[PDB]
C-alpha cells in the first residue's frame, strides 16, 4: 500500500489531476481506508474474467463492512456514514456487473501510476 | 469539545437519526470539519436576511480555505479532497441563494440538540 503514500507526497501541482482520478463508483476514501488490500490484487487481471470480477467484488464488499466495523469503534461517525454510502452505491451499481467495477478501479491505479511517473521524471 | 462530539458518542441506536439527518441536506464532511465554528454562528439570524447569509456564507468559505491551507502542507490529501468536495458542494448549490443553506443548517442543529435532549433525558 506504498503507492498511497507516495501519491499523498505529490507535487502541489498534480493533486488536482490526482483528485479527479476518484469518483462515486471509487472514492478516495476507499481508496485510502483499504489501499493495503486494494494494492495486493492484479485488477487488470481481476477485470479479465467475470469470474474474477466477481469473487473480487465480493471480498471489496467484505472489507468495505470489516471497516465499518471499525470506525464504529472510533466512534468515527463520519466514516461510518460514508463507508455506508459507498457500500449502498456499489451494490446497486455492480452487483450485476463486477467487471465494470474492476475495470473503473483498474484504470485509477494505472492512472496514479501514470501520473506519478509524471512527477517522477519532473526532477530534471 | 463541540457538540459535533457530544453526538457522535451516541448509542447505535441514536446514530440511525443522526445518519438520516445528514442524508441530504448538507454534507456530514462539513458539519464535521468546521463544527467548531459551524457551532459558533447564528443560523437563525443569518437565515432572515440576505446579505448576512451572504457574509456568514463568505466566512465559512474563508475557513475552509484556511484547514485546507494546512491539510495542503501536512499532506492530508483525503481532507483536501473533502473540503474540495464541500466547496464544490456550496458553490453550485448556494452561492445563489445563501440564505437557503442559511435554514438548512439552522434546521439541522435545531434536531441536533433535540438528540441530545432525548439521550440525555434517556439517562434515568
Ligand atoms: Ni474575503
Amino acid at each position: 500500500g506504498s503507492q498511497w503514500n507516495q501519491l499523498q507526497q505529490l507535487d502541489t501541482r498534480y493533486l488536482e489531476q490526482l483528485h479527479q482520478l476518484y469518483s462515486d463508483s471509487f472514492p478516495m476514501e476507499l481508496r485510502q481506508f483499504l489501499a493495503p488490500w486494494i494494492e495486493s490484487q492484479d485488477w487488470a487481471y481481476a477485470a479479465s474474467k467475470e469470474s474474477h470480477a466477481t469473487l473480487v467484488f465480493h471480498n471489496l464488499l467484505g472489507e468495505i463492512d470489516q471497516q465499518y466495523s471499525r470506525f464504529l469503534q472510533e466512534s468515527n461517525v463520519l466514516y461510518q456514514h460514508n463507508l455506508r454510502r459507498i457500500k449502498q452505491f456499489l451494490q446497486s451499481r455492480y452487483l450485476e456487473k463486477p467487471m465494470e467495477i474492476a475495470r473503473i478501479v483498474a484504470r485509477c491505479l494505472w492512472e496514479e501510476s501514470r501520473l506519478l511517473q509524471t512527477a517522477a521524471t519532473a526532477a530534471q
